[PDB]
DNA sequence: ATCTGTACATGTACAGAT
DNA sequence: ATCTGTACATGTACAGAT
DNA sequence: ATCTGTACATGTACAGAT
DNA sequence: ATCTGTACATGTACAGAT
């Protein structure tokens, strides 16, 4: 049943091969252009992120997320009044004393659009800009559509901002050494605007990737000399439930896969033992993820996993009516054996 | 008994007062020696410090009176030639190391002799501290310092070559931690450098002064401090295990016996450290080292060790074909002697623990 | 004036002390 | 139970060099 | 600075076994 | 029906060379 759905969602080896080689041609050419032409982003480096590099992309390898990260030393940070995730940056990049996210992104966008016009072997265009968003999105066609988000990022090597001090609550699950080591990694700021044009937002995509590929309380979880768990499969199932619902209902435009990812990070913290995610218990595990997600809807509270005071389900971000609509749609699917999984 | 062994561990536990006093002096001497290696003409310029052994693994027992530190030198143009299929011993082939070269071959005893000479000269300029250099012992790398920081303290300075290439093929089937610490940990550990230290034997055999031996002290240190199958083992939000406690008790059994019986000169603490690495591989679950089962965990370690003695087989954990209990290293008479002494302690309530 | 090897500054796991 | 000294990893300042 | 070579993690695919 | 072993594929870390 759920097993059969996961067979449908599993990517095909041939499809993976053909998408990646086209994606990698385009990204390599873009990363070269940021370097060789003496742009203000010389030194930018590639960091692959998101579901495809975390091995939880479902259905088709048709959406790829790539970070172009740039070290900036002396990056004075001021919290955009009390939001937790949004900051103003202060002190080559002289043409952007506040580093305007909008101004930096636009020049980054301009460069990419120029380089895309010279690619003659791949059918690739730049998607119209979505306001406030941090991405430059590419639309590729090998006959099948593939989109690529190029995400500009500032990389800072100082200790993480104080609003994360209580985040990453992995101590009872991945442990204190893993937590201390992860917080010795840099933190990242991404030109996503708040509601304004100068604000950046923290990104922990690199930390989330590590967690996805090192998710057990036992070191051997899902390795060739350990036992499989069903953590990622539950994430896939929940991503699919939301993807299918978002296709149908325009009322759900405010929801995104990151809400499902955040909710399962909390569930993985609540239920740390690998035996609590036995493959034989896939249905129970999926159902308790559903119940926890519904509890977040009812209480209007889904805290950012790295930034606990930042409520992704606040009234300001998602209207109460949207959350009650999603609650009804999920409650219905749950009570009837998920008919939407058969479409 | 659960409570007998707990009281022994209390006797074994180091005191913070002693730790602080010993380490103040040790760090002063070591730093001064590391700095001297970095100046002017020194062939050892660039050498880096790596703290190793039981004190930095937190399994030193009774007193903080013996510290091990590696002075490691990266060497790039490195070709290795195995010494008679022994797995552990190598010739090194290829520059400040020119005066140690014997046409292509890097001489261990020539390099160690200069290293030792520089150290002895620097120790003579120390006025702060009562510290001298111990008479060289055959079979040992190590320049050993005897510090009389009132109480006696030994510091083994080990000269090491550092190579960043892939580990020598004699290790391909060693480090069998896949069912315990896992494949990602194993791959990450084998991406670290490997180390070569002087063999420095006086056997009179061919290549005597040009043979080196592999050292995995850094890997052992990581394993000691990341020893559980669960990542939270012995952490502040995890459960305590008794793995290190079993190591201390077995170390203590051997030290007490070795103090009394010169018949045991061939045995050393590395033998019990190797044995418990195998035991940790055999019983990988943290629940097989519950602190409530300290007695039986200690007993099963004794029994595994006794079987190694009687069958004359204790494979090096990193180099499986190298047998640390071969007849060529330890006489059958020495093994039967230790076996009876261990059997005796085991069956009469460990009276040697009360001495 | 700028560059850089050396060592201070900061943070916290481990484990003894109280 | 909390308090605390050592070891250690990484970031960053600057005297002396260039 | 840039780039290839190597090793093995993470995956999918499928036949034979269970 | 699931498990197991081999073959096939991409992603990622990092040594060494240029
Ligand atoms: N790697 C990475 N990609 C990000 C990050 N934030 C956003 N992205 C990428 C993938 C997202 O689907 C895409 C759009 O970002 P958002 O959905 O947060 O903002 P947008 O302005 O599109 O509107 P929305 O808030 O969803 O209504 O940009 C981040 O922190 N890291
Ligand atoms: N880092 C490191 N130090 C080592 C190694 N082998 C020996 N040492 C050092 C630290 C020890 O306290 C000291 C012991 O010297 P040896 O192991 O050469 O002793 P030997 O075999 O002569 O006699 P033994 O078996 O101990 O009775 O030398 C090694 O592989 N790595
Ligand atoms: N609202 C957000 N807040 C913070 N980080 C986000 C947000 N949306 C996305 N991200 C980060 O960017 C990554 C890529 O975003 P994207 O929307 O492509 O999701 P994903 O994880 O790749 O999953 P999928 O593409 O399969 O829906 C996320 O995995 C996450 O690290
Ligand atoms: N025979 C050996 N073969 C390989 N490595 C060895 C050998 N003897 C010692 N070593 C390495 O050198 C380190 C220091 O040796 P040493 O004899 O001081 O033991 P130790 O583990 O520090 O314990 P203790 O000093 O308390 O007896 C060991 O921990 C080990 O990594
Ligand atoms: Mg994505
Ligand atoms: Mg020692
Ligand atoms: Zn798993
Ligand atoms: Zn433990």
């Amino acid at each position: 049943k759920l097993k059969k759905v996961l067979d449908k969602l599993r990517l095909k080896r041939k499809d993976i091969s053909e998408a990646a080689e086209t994606v990698n041609k385009v990204v390599e050419r873009l990363l070269r252009r940021m370097q060789k032409r003496e742009s203000e982003f010389k030194g930018v480096e590639q960091l692959n992120t998101g579901s495809y590099y975390e091995h939880v992309k479902i259905s088709a390898p048709n959406e790829f997320d790539v970070m172009f990260k740039l070290e900036v030393p002396r990056i004075e940070l001021q919290e955009y009044y009390e939001t937790g995730a949004f900051y103003l940056v202060k002190f080559p990049l002289s043409h952007f004393e506040v580093l305007s996210a909008t101004k930096m992104l636009s020049k980054f966008r301009k460069i990419i659009k120029e380089e895309v016009k010279e690619i003659k072997d791949i059918d690739v265009s730049v998607e119209k800009e979505k306001p406030g968003s941090p991405a430059v999105t590419l639309l590729i066609r090998n006959p099948e559509e593939i989109s690529v988000d190029i995400i500009l990022a500032l990389e800072s090597k100082g200790s993480w901002p104080i609003s994360t001090k209580e985040g990453l609550p992995i101590q009872g699950w991945l442990g204190t050494k893993v937590r201390t080591n992860l917080r010795r990694e840099p933190f990242y700021l991404v030109p996503k605007n708040a509601k304004q044009g100068e604000t950046w937002r923290l990104s922990f995509s690199h930390t989330e990737k590590y967690i996805l590929n090192n998710h057990g309380i036992e070191k051997t979880c899902c390795e060739s000399s350990g036992a499989k768990c069903c953590r990622k499969e539950c994430l896939k199932l929940m991503k699919y439930l939301l993807e299918q619902l978002k296709k149908e209902f325009q009322e759900l435009d405010a929801f995104c896969s990151y809400h499902v990812k955040t909710a399962i990070f909390h569930m993985w913290t609540q239920d740390p033992q690998d035996s609590q995610w036995d493959p034989r218990n896939l249905s129970s595990c999926f159902d308790k993820l559903l119940a926890f997600f519904l509890e977040c809807l009812r209480t209007e509270k889904l805290d950012h996993y790295f930034i606990p005071k930042f409520n992704l389900f606040s009234q300001e971000l998602i209207d109460r009516k949207s959350k009650e609509f999603l609650s009804k749609k999920i409650e219905y699917e749950r009570n009837n054996g998920f008919p939407i999984f058969d479409k």
